[PDB]
């Protein structure tokens, strides 16, 4: 194991908390994804694991470009814990951060994000 050297490029400088303890499966919040990110990229990151190809959700900008945010849900638990052990990693040539998120909270965002891509006079 060569210690070598690497670079540090933090982003967001923000944290998340929980108001009340509620039930929730195993999900992961990825930040830093590339502009051309794709379900494949999300998998290549947490390879050798059981990820619901369906669950794998990625936020896309209004210009047809990945904003740099994704979400994954590991069916099993033992496989979920490992996902967290894969922090401070670089997606090939990009840098992404791994942070645990509650299913419920995970959808919360996915909802607000869609409201940005959805085009309609209806509030929701």
């Amino acid at each position: 194991g060569s210690s070598g050297s690497s670079g540090k490029s933090p982003s967001g400088q923000k944290r998340s908390r929980s108001r009340s303890p509620h039930e929730a499966g195993f999900c992961v919040y990825l930040k830093g994804l590339p502009f051309e990110a794709e379900n494949k990229h999300v998998i290549d990151f947490f390879k050798k694991l059981d990820i619901v190809e369906d669950s794998i959700y990625i936020a896309y900008g209004p210009n047809g470009k990945a904003t740099g945010e994704g979400f994954v849900e590991f069916r099993n638990e033992a496989d979920y814990k490992a996902a967290l052990c894969r922090h401070k990693q670089y997606m090939g040539n990009r840098f992404i951060q791994v942070h645990p998120i509650t299913k419920k909270g995970m959808l919360e965002k996915i909802d607000m994000i869609r409201k940005r891509l959805q085009s309609g006079p209806s509030s929701g």
